[PDB]
């Protein structure tokens, strides 16, 4: 089918070792593959969406402001794809089959419009990667089997802080939500 | 602010012992408390939604066809609400502030006027019960979630087939979603 991939807050803050929300060792450790992933689906042409969490410094309107420290703030570093994916996406930014897209919860649908990039391009197979495994990919995932979409997830392109949410969610993905989990 | 209950697949098959997708001994085990909790809605006024899965097995279109036995079938006593909550539903049934939900995916949003009932109510927090908690429950929760709502989850009236996912899953509504987890 036509694929898309959907490469989820692979931001310093959720990777880097000062991350202000950082998942620590396990999603350090995922950056060359989901640097390879997302290198092959862009330079065969595939519709790239870098999905990643944006949130002003002043709003207290924002659900997770009750939950979390600031983190992936417009503008600032920690929002900055992490490690060598941060090139890649500079390399490519002008692409056609390249989309930025800014998101303001976990899940990559929500008040975004990727279900209508996705419908534009006929796109029927969504590939998922990126953090956390149980939390950013699970709720995506979530949205996507509700639309309809075919779904694979690359579980050597996703990471959680949590081992044992890593396991559940890929038991769910397989189980619940029938998707095809890929090494 | 308004609340309202969603009771979610507490039937037959997902809780006796002979049930089609049984959740076995947890999902008899919380009989009393959820059967307490609903009542104590429709008794206090509040909207109360029995919200359960009906399936035509026969539709190798719908996801689960092929990929699960016949669970919740129209017509058979498996699509029954479980032990006492079936008396007390056809006690009420007829009453202004009680709804039974036909739903056919996991979450009691997906395809239904879920959505639309709660706004028409003007109800502002959701109280969720029923199985499973890292199924049904967790697909409703993350819906409900993206749409708005305050959210409470009664411990003791949701569980699993699965101990581990159940555990996962009330740390992912305290933690991620925000909700009240109520014991
Ligand atoms: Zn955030
Ligand atoms: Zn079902």
């Amino acid at each position: 089918m036509k694929k898309a991939l959907i490469c989820i807050d692979y931001t310093n803050d959720f990777a880097a070792e000062n991350g202000a929300l950082t998942c620590g060792e396990p999603a350090r450790q995922i950056e060359d593959t989901i640097v390879s992933l997302t290198q092959a689906f862009i330079e065969n042409g595939d519709y790239v969406v870098f999905a990643v969490d944006s949130h002003d410094a002043d709003d207290d309107f924002h659900p997770e402001t009750r939950l979390f420290p600031p983190h992936n703030i417009n503008g600032t570093e920690g929002k900055e794809l992490y490690g060598r994916l941060s090139p890649l996406y500079e390399k490519h930014k002008h692409a056609k089959n390249v989309n930025y897209m800014e998101k303001t919860r976990y899940s990559a649908f929500a008040g975004t419009d990727l279900e209508l990039k996705l419908r534009e391009r006929q796109i029927a197979e969504l590939h998922l990667a990126g953090l956390c495994t149980d939390i950013c990919v699970l709720h995506t995932a979530v949205d996507a089997y509700n639309k309809g979409f075919q779904i694979v997830i690359h579980q050597n392109a996703v990471a959680s802080f949590n081992p044992e949410g890593h396991e559940w969610a890929l038991s769910h993905f397989k189980n619940s939500i029938g998707a095809q989990v890929a090494e």
